[PDB]
């Protein structure tokens, strides 16, 4: 096959043609973007890769960035299908083409996939990226990249020029300057270029957003369960170096007391870091995450929330949405009395303790707050609602209203944004029946893994992942997911401030809503601000 | 006839017949139960009522206690019912007794009735209460007395012998002391009286369950829309002087023992005619002159009392009506009228939040704002005008109430509580205030029996129901039925279960919850916000 032999701007690559039920797509796995970060690169931002002579091997994956593996479930599907599945190095820093079978002849638009996992780990190399599927099914070119995360991305020691701090979203704006200098190698169009991700990965897309030498490497954005203002996505220099100097101190770094410091980080193995790396955290806590973006005014000029309210968003176009069940994932992860192997019925104790761990570092009062608004007083010891409850405290906090927040606020700025609730429960599901629609679990089907014919995916479920793959389809290339004049009649409306419809996506065809959670966000957009600053 | 004709312990009366579709009934209305207040008397307890010669004409309703009379609809039935049906003067500490035309042999139950008005207004005489009713069809005793209200009731410098406040509730507690030694004249046993109140009648007979003295002139308790630890019912020492010392300013009076004295030298009608402008700030269910946490009656606040109070061998009867907050909104609030829809703007809207609930951080206030505004509908008018009568309603009403039956319960109680959910068919009011503050009285007493008051039939038999409701509990303190099962079971109100009933034309229905979540964040989140702030 001579569709397999491409160069872009550094040297020659040898790619691989990757087989689906409706015809083949041909890829480049391991493209090499950056020269590797090592030793004393370690904690610096990226430098773009030296040209090579030779060809590349561009037919398989690469290495996985160092980062935690999860021993909870030992063997669990759900727990083990996000482990890293290739090896661990920090020569990590490269990413991945696919590309119709016959390359387009005219210039296809470019989607870009930026991975999540709390900013501690992930990797572009897990099976449910895939690309191969939506690059046939919409014939699109599709590009994604590992990037630094944990401490190797994002320990920073605020103004130091040693650990400068996000170089991981450096790592990820150098794959997007890669895509603008080379995608036109492979039939796509470096002026139509969206973003999509989930989790961390939709909080990096958002700090795409407000941070200007990024804006003009895209131009229109999907936000996944994920926003940069929420509560985990970020931290203040005081916090960043705090936490950086703790990790030093916990891994040995004895006797400028900052320039010598990381020296001695540079010298520790990569494991031994992510052994101590939880321990650094403020508080017991859950989706709380040690290694974060930090608000340093290089990367970003300031929060996050300042940023929204006075950015530059008209004409932008905006995907954004939530899975139905965006906290219950993360209790089992230290709320009192969780498993997966139980009904996980807490008790009014248990339920007050995992309050302060969900909204961890808030006040006494905002805890009783939290508390009160979240009882149902009139079955307030009832095991399974103190569940859910808690379930909902937790997915409003860190996801739900963090995104709601920012749906408003570019609407209200003149970006033309849509917005979803998915809430199909996968019939392959192995998390329990009381996590219901997790945190992550829309990611398969957007990627139409519902037609590989390994998996037991349901007739009604492969037919209702084209329909996935068609709205974001048409949302990169076009701004609007909706079915280009439809006359059928689901029809997606964009998100405005005021009426605030968004749709349902499940099985059924799409029910326009009002309101993502909107007397609840009400409480912690608006009011608890309030509290936290007025006492 | 010889029926009418009865010598309590201090003389001798003659009372009046007075006829029901059922058959007559005998009463005693304007039986003195206090020497006249007057004079050097004025801001004092009340002194019992000494003998007389001869016979005193029992035959009408004696005089109304001075106070404000409203004029906001000046003729209007909705407002002109509660205003006073007799001339007002100090001379008004009587009482009323009506009793069964056939005197019963047996001694019987007896119900003492409480009325209210903020404290401020108020009389036994009006329409609305004639006993008449409940005691033609249920063969009980019924007993009503006047205590002085405004400031002649409550004015308080506290600690001087000469104002030292809370005298309208020992008004009160006389007139029961004057049930305990008469009502058996009349028929009636004085070992089953139950107090029944409404507004500050029921906070009267809170405070009475709290005041120990009082605690042995009856054995049980119906508080209707209304409780002791309602942030209107008492005030505190240094804001009673604050006031009482305001007034006196106020009236051209220039020392405790002094300002007292130039306050008694005052026509009755002056100190009336300022005793709104003492309020310290735009209101809407707030009253100048009101019960004092002295430490003589209240030895203690009221919510201080009912968490360490031990209430076993007490049954109480609680309940509110469907919407108490509209009938307020009238009198202050921005933009609304009972002659206009009331569809206020949301500005209309948060400018009546700091008037229903004023005295409260901007904090405080916000943190209501966000409780009760509508985040989908945040503007629509009609929303926001039942968030306001739910805002009112619920902070002065009904989460007092709740708060109060959740502890009485747990500590040892009986209780029973109702939704009061009917509008009467002659409601003059308009309709978007729903079922006012109120406006179950009319029903309690069994007015709709009365033939010319223009009710439904079905109206009739709903009076009746409650009637047999009030008085069953009155006679055992369960207000089922004891020989049937099958009737709808009214279950007793728990802290947990929180179970009511709903009375209205449909038979009983078992609801759990009086405004469970909204009232959390009154009688559990706000306190913890201006603590902390
Ligand atoms: C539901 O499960 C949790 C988890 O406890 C255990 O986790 C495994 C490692 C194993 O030991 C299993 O037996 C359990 O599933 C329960 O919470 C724990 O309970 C034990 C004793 O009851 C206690 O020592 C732990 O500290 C608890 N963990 C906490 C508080 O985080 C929970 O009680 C289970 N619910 C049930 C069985 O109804
Ligand atoms: C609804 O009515 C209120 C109250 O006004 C009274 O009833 C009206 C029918 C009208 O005839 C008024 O004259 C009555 O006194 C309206 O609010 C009033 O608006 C006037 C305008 O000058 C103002 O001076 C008053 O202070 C207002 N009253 C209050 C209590 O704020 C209101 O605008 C009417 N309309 C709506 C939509 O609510
Ligand atoms: C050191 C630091 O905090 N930021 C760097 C960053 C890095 O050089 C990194 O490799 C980015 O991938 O780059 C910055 O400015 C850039 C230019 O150096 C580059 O030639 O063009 C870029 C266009 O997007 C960009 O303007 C940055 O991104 O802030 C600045 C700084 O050197
Ligand atoms: C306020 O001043 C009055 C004066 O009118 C004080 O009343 C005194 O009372 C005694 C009898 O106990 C009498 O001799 C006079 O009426 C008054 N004496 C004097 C010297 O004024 C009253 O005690 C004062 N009130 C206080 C201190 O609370
Ligand atoms: O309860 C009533 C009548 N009733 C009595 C018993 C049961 C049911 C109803 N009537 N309530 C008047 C009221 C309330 C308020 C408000 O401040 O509470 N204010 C005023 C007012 C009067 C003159 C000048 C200014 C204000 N009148
Ligand atoms: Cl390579
Ligand atoms: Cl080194
Ligand atoms: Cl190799
Ligand atoms: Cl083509
Ligand atoms: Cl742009
Ligand atoms: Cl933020
Ligand atoms: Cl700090
Ligand atoms: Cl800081
Ligand atoms: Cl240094
Ligand atoms: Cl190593
Ligand atoms: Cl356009
Ligand atoms: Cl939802
Ligand atoms: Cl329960
Ligand atoms: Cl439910
Ligand atoms: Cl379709
Ligand atoms: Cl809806
Ligand atoms: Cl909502
Ligand atoms: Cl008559
Ligand atoms: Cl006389
Ligand atoms: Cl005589
Ligand atoms: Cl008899
Ligand atoms: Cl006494
Ligand atoms: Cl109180
Ligand atoms: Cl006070
Ligand atoms: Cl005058
Ligand atoms: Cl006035
Ligand atoms: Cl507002
Ligand atoms: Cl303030
Ligand atoms: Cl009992
Ligand atoms: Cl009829
Ligand atoms: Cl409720
Ligand atoms: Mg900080
Ligand atoms: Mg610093
Ligand atoms: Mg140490
Ligand atoms: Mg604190
Ligand atoms: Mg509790
Ligand atoms: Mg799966
Ligand atoms: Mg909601
Ligand atoms: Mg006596
Ligand atoms: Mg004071
Ligand atoms: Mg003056
Ligand atoms: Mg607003
Ligand atoms: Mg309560
Ligand atoms: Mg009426
Ligand atoms: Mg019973
Ligand atoms: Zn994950
Ligand atoms: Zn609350
Ligand atoms: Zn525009
Ligand atoms: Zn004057
Ligand atoms: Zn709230």
């Amino acid at each position: 096959d001579a569709e397999l032999l491409v160069t872009v701007r550094g040297g020659r690559l040898r790619g691989i043609r990757l087989k689906t039920p409706g015809g083949p797509v041909s890829a480049f796995l391991g493209i090499p973007f950056a020269e590797p970060p090592m030793g004393p690169r370690r904690f610096l931002p990226p430098e773009p890769k030296q040209p090579w002579s030779g060809v590349v091997d561009a037919t398989t994956f690469q290495s996985v960035c160092y980062q935690y593996v999860d021993t909870l479930y030992p063997g669990f599907e759900g727990t083990e299908m996000w482990n890293p599945n290739r090896e661990l190095s920090e020569d990590c820093l490269y990413l991945n083409v696919w590309t119709p079978y016959p390359r387009p002849t005219s210039p296809t638009p470019v989607l870009v996939w930026i991975y999540g996992g709390g900013f501690y780990s992930g990797a572009s190399s897990l099976d449910v990226y895939d690309g191969r599927f939506l690059v046939q099914a919409e014939r699109t070119v599709l590009v994604s990249m590992n990037y630094r995360v944990g401490a190797f991305g994002f320990l920073a020691l605020p103004g130091s020029r040693e650990a400068p701090g996000n170089v991981g979203l450096l790592d990820q704006r150098l794959a997007l300057q890669w895509v603008q200098e080379n995608v036109a190698a492979f039939g796509g169009d470096p002026t139509s270029v969206t973003l999509f991700g989930e989790s961390a990965g939709a909080a990096s897309v958002g700090m795409h957003l407000l941070s200007p030498p990024s804006r003009g490497l895209f131009h229109r954005a999907v936000l996944q369960s994920g926003a940069p203002n929420g509560p985990w996505a970020t931290v203040g220099m005081g916090e960043a170096r705090r936490r950086a100097t703790q990790l030093a101190h916990l891994v040995g770094c004895p006797p400028g007391n900052d320039t010598e410091l990381v020296a001695c980080l540079r010298t520790r193995p990569a494991q031994v870091l992510v052994n101590h790396e939880w321990h650094v955290l403020p508080q017991e806590s859950v989706f709380r995450f040690s290694f974060v973006p930090v608000v340093d005014g290089d990367f970003l000029s300031d929060t996050p929330e300042a940023l929204i309210n006075a950015g530059d968003f008209h004409g932008l176009q905006v995907l954004v949405g939530v899975v139905k069940d965006e906290g219950s994932y993360f209790l089992v992860y230290g709320a009192p009395g969780f498993s997966k192997d139980n009904e996980s019925l807490i008790s009014r104790a248990e339920f007050l303790a995992g309050v302060r761990v969900g909204v961890p570092q808030v006040s006494d009062l905002a805890a009783e707050a939290v508390v009160l608004h979240y009882t149902d007083w009139l079955h307030p010891e009832d095991p399974a609602r103190l569940r859910e409850a808690l379930s909902d405290v937790v997915g409003d906090h860190n996801v739900v209203c963090p995104v709601a927040q920012l749906a408003g606020r570019l609407a209200a700025q003149g970006a033309r944004v849509y917005a979803y609730v998915f809430e199909h429960r996968a019939s392959t599901l192995s998390w329990p029946l009381w996590m219901g629609v997790p945190h992550g679990y829309e990611i398969e089907f957007i990627f139409g893994i519902p037609l590989d014919p390994s998996r037991n995916y349901t007739a009604e479920e492969k037919i209702f992942a084209q329909r996935l793959m068609r709205y974001w389809a048409n949302f990169a290339r076009t701004g609007d997911p909706n079915e280009p004049r439809d006359p059928k009649a689901p029809q997606w409306p964009p998100y405005t401030a005021g009426a605030q419809q968004y749709v349902s996506l499940d099985l059924r065809p799409l029910e326009v809503r009002r309101g993502l959670r909107a007397q609840a966000c009400a409480f912690w957009n608006r009011f608890l601000p309030k509290l936290l600053s007025a006492t």
